[PDB]
């Protein structure tokens, strides 16, 4: 448990390099936030299938033993979601018999998180996931709590992992990309409130911002 | 308005029989829910199929104005998830172009409602949506604290509704399949936060029943 | 010679399928029909999602007894499309999850083709070189079978290569009168005789992209039936 | 008869496709490669969601120009079937949900054989709108031949789809009018192309590597 916040021994997430995108033009974008999406990032597709192996990689590696998944609400409700379609349906085609469910949800809101009694993870699995730490003192905090209870194990997956120098540099066990800290929204990411139902991680608009800035 | 919970306009849940199953056996069922279910109420296969249905019943009743859906946590994740899904790709393979998002999420836990700071929908159009709706101490409730706010539209999405011979009950204004009044686990459905990750919804068993506890 | 491939079209230790009470029926207004079908679909028999949820477990059991070893599945085309489609595609993927070792891919496709009020039923199954299933495995998946006559026909032609296994799998079987008969290996429902369309079954290449399977109604032969 | 018939293969006034720089893979690493692929895979092109994405696009595009009138759909066997039927799937649906009815369905589908196209009678389109798809337009032969054939029936429109499109020097050649991506002149396998009838099932566009090239045949 000291290792928390430090990936210890992860497998390096995919990573995107500077200033490469796709172009919206290119994809069917809803007619809402059409004029607002420049640039894609990271296309709904890609996002799915790279999250089908971190999926993997989890199933594998707590397989045959409850894990415990934490929704930090708000955000992770995409990836969270994805995430556990995926575990579900390997565990399934999995074949190698297992008496215990792919995994047990629990909900959480916030910035410090808001949670229950944490009595329920005390020698148990804790995952934990986020669509990104973009600071970390949050998780920190809640990770303290955490640790009281005595839980078996307590990791992090995130979606995203931007390449920054700016926080308290926090990372997961479990990270779909690598990116350049650039501003995202849509794939559950949003401005202000906007954009978490557009499929495709995208750049945000210097239009979409002042649109959605004020007036 | 006031027509909350009195299901009004509503079009007719598919109605299910009384005592029709399938056997669990002749399904793909994982493991660890293996001795558990014999009988099947619901193919996830056939609440998608309604389900859809039910998008796009709710996209042609709110089309071109903004939408809130609250989703009251842990037990509607599913129903919840299934909804927005749609919902949002109706809209964009429309063609019929809206400045508007397909809907606005939101959540509420909590047998009372464990709320928020709900001013916000002073006029907006909300639809509630729970997987089930057997009393109404709480969605009665929940519906007059939102009352007071004005907001423009109040309705409710439910998955299911059990026939039954109590009163005063809630109806949905947008409801799934009716069923009778039996004990179903699975597709979200809950059992000590029990076969949720299970596709279909199942027909428990005093089986499934025993097993679940500390004896 | 080659070896004799035993049973076939017997149905030799299969497991049954999903049986499907008569007159059970989900009502077309439960559900969105599109457009061009709406004033043509009444009753609907299988429901889509039903379907999937049932080749999903088809293929689980294609899976268990074919894995490792090439299994080499024959899409009878037009017909067996929609089936064949979703079959591959659960094929694989259990294929991809199972996390459980082999050399060999989920299948390798193969296509093929071929009575009514005047005619004949000598819909005969027309293919390329056949002499590439010697000591194969082979599936052939149709959509139904429904006078045996082809499949018996191709049969005889596959048996003369030495395939290694050749079974059948069909989507449903329908209970009517009848005996000597093929009856798939690996079948998802029974049903009893009545004339459906959608999900791939047409009516005069009507319906096939309907997603579910339904009764057809005499609105439906009427408006697109010779004329 | 406005925008022509005799434009055939030539692509004009299309929408250039998506467009792949040169040296661009994502690695084989980051993805879960299936037990049988896994050694033969090193590098991936584009990632089958990419492909699913790209297709969505052409499925509306292909909706807008046809809808509510009959639109035949030729898909050449065994080459071109995972693209066909991503297309068909969003077809239907994004008609089933597009709330402009059309008194038609949104496509019927015919399959050719294979180098010669091995048609059956083409009659059977004549006054029809028809869009023939491909995994690749290779070459010219195989197409120009059976373009030949197809105008002999006078269809209403003869158009082409293709999955991708290759930078190369003999251009003398095919254009689609409806094209997933543009692409580096590379050997590829996966999602539906093989080596050898090899790779089919792989869920992603991979390039062939070298392994999986001297391990699959002439050894
Ligand atoms: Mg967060
Ligand atoms: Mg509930
Ligand atoms: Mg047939
Ligand atoms: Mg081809």
């Amino acid at each position: 448990i000291e290792d928390y916040g430090k990936g210890k021994g992860r497998i390096e997430p995919m990573y995107i390099p500077d200033n490469t995108f796709y172009n919206a033009d290119d994809f069917l974008v809803p007619p809402h936030c059409k004029p607002y999406i420049d640039k894609i990032l990271l296309p709904g597709g890609l996002v799915k299938d790279r999250v089908e192996k971190l999926a993997y990689d989890i199933h594998r590696t707590y397989f045959g033993e409850e894990l415990h998944i934490i929704c930090i609400l708000k955000g992770s409700r995409g990836f969270f979601n994805l995430l556990i379609d995926y575990l579900a349906t390997i565990q399934k085609y999995s074949g190698r018999e297992s008496s215990v469910p792919p995994f047990f949800e629990h909900y959480v809101r916030l910035l410090t998180v808001l949670s229950d009694d944490l009595s329920i993870f005390r020698d148990k699995h804790v995952l934990i996931v986020e669509d990104i730490v973009d600071t970390g003192f949050t998780l920190t905090e809640f990770g303290e709590r955490l640790k009281a209870v005595g839980p078996k194990s307590m990791r992090i997956a995130t979606l995203v992992e931007k390449r920054t120098d700016r926080s308290n540099s926090l990372k997961g066990d479990f990270v779909g990309f690598s990116i350049e800290d650039v501003w995202i929204v849509g794939c559950c990411y949003d401005f202000n409130e906007m954009f978490r139902d557009f499929d495709h991680v995208a750049v945000l608009s210097d239009a979409a911002r002042k649109k959605f800035e004020k007036v």
